[PDB]
């Protein structure tokens, strides 16, 4: 198995990152990518990534931090996406709430990664918040030229999740299918997903699993819990676990153009 969306920058993991990783291995987690948001973020994940073995990263602005894009931003990421520990253009993407980035800042640096990642022939890294009609809407003249990209964290409906994969798009789910209230319509189209299009994440620290048990103090996500999502989603899809490992750790290395250990 492969956790495609670690946020190992986290301050979260500051005193025990080492034995994060070393967790999520020993648990089974045979790789990790670990998340870049902007472009400090994404510098300190290649250092990261560096630090361990089977580990990778993701160079690119967060739409959230989409208002501090400037003209050498574009250099930046390219002078850290040229790394071999960086394999994908990202985070970037579209989230509805505007609060911190307007969704013309949103646009622009989506455009523009999107343009860095077929000037390298790299797959991006992405993100969608209620925002899917104008999302594909740009993706649309730069995704074929694309070697091509993921949908991380999807929230959408069963409708939206088809019209994604159609376009090649893998999709990436997390322990949020678990929660009993609120991964309800997300759990449902689960079976429907094209098991060569999922892709498994935590999202650490973030979205701790509601049916994991036992549950940290602390309510940080690690990778090491990994293995109780696909479990769960291997369940629901109704399919051997060790099987479906397989087949998302095949994604993984056709999307990224990776090797790992299995």
């Amino acid at each position: 198995m492969f956790d495609i969306g670690v946020n190992l920058t986290s301050s979260q993991f500051a005193k025990d990152r080492d034995d994060v990783v070393a967790c999520a291995f020993d648990a089974g987690v045979n790789g990790l990518l670990i998340t870049g948001t902007n472009l400090r973020e994404s510098q300190q994940a290649q250092k990261l990534a560096r630090q361990y073995s089977s580990c990778w990263s993701t160079a690119g602005v967060h739409p959230h931090d989409s208002s501090q894009w400037q003209a050498a931003t574009e250099e930046a990421i390219i002078e850290l996406a040229a790394q071999p520990e960086v394999v994908a253009i990202g985070e970037c993407g579209l989230d509805f709430n505007r609060n911190f980035s307007t969704p013309e800042e949103q646009e622009r640096a989506f455009v523009a990664q999107l343009r860095i990642a077929a000037d390298l022939n790299m797959p991006v890294f992405m993100h969608c918040r209620d925002a899917h009609e104008r999302f594909m809407t740009l993706l649309e003249p730069w995704l074929d030229k694309l070697p091509g990209a993921v949908l991380h964290c999807f929230t959408g409906t069963r409708e939206e999740m088809q019209a994604c994969v159609a376009h090649g798009i893998y999709i990436g789910i997390t322990g949020w299918v678990c929660d009993e209230r609120r991964g309800l319509e997300l759990r449902e189209l689960l079976p429907l997903i094209p098991a060569e299009k999922l892709l498994i994440e935590t999202d650490a620290p973030y979205l701790l699993p509601r049916d994991l048990t036992p549950k940290p103090s602390s309510r940080r996500n690690e990778p090491a819990h990994l293995p109780h999502i696909l479990q769960r989603i291997a369940h629901w899809r109704g399919e051997d676990a060790a099987w479906l490992a397989a087949t998302t750790d095949a994604n993984v290395k056709t999307l990224f153009g990776i090797a790992f250990l299995e």
